[PDB]
């Protein structure tokens, strides 16, 4: 099996700054999950960040988790199979290895438990220093 | 909540060679669950490795993927909750990103289908040289 999951971007930025993540999904992964994104903390487990549905036509649903709220913007090409997260005011608090993830079972993006994700990218260090 | 699982130890060797990792587990998981490592080498996704029983102590059983079959084997130090993952006589093949895992559905060690991996290490790059 070809790998399903594979993230790009990621570095060091300072306080304030923006960061662009992206990952691709195979065409199957892709059209039949939920795709979201997640963040492991240093010493914490992974936690929700966002996710991102289709829906008819050229639409998309869309959820965020509280503690990113109107900083991140995620969207979705699937002419590209690409899943996108856009993180803007970024602080200190946000350092961690990033991971893209998908849920087969999932239809509309709600908040995702990390336990009930079914593919996992390789995970990609966000670094933002004050 | 604090991160369940972080892996030790990797890096290159000589095919014939061998190498151990290790991970260690909360107390928690480590008493409740199936723990086991898989691998992911270079675009193709993540395959099974090897299970140890959940809250391997005194005694245990342990699988195997058939591509490691004898060559590798999994064990565990339950008074520092850590779970090892022994391999010997390295092909190139083995090359891979290897992954510790926990699965709380699980109470024997058997194939462990990363669809229902509850837990995830952060992965350890593992290169065996021609």
């Amino acid at each position: 099996m070809e790998v399903q999951l594979v993230e790009s971007g990621g570095g060091l930025v300072q306080a304030g700054d923006s960061l662009r993540l992206s990952a691709t999904a195979s065409g199957r992964t892709f059209s039949r999950a939920v795709m979201g994104w997640f963040r492991q903390a240093p010493g914490k487990e992974r936690e929700f960040v966002a996710a991102i549905s289709a829906a008819p036509g050229t639409a998309y649903y869309a959820f965020y988790a509280d503690s990113v709220r109107g900083r991140f913007s995620i969207s979705a090409d699937s002419a590209k199979n690409t899943v996108y997260l856009q993180m803007n005011s970024l602080k200190p608090e946000d350092t961690a290895v990033y991971y893209v993830a998908a849920d087969l079972k999932m239809q509309v993006a709600a908040y995702m438990n990390q336990r009930s994700v079914d593919y996992w990218g390789q995970g990609t260090q966000v670094t933002v220093s004050s």
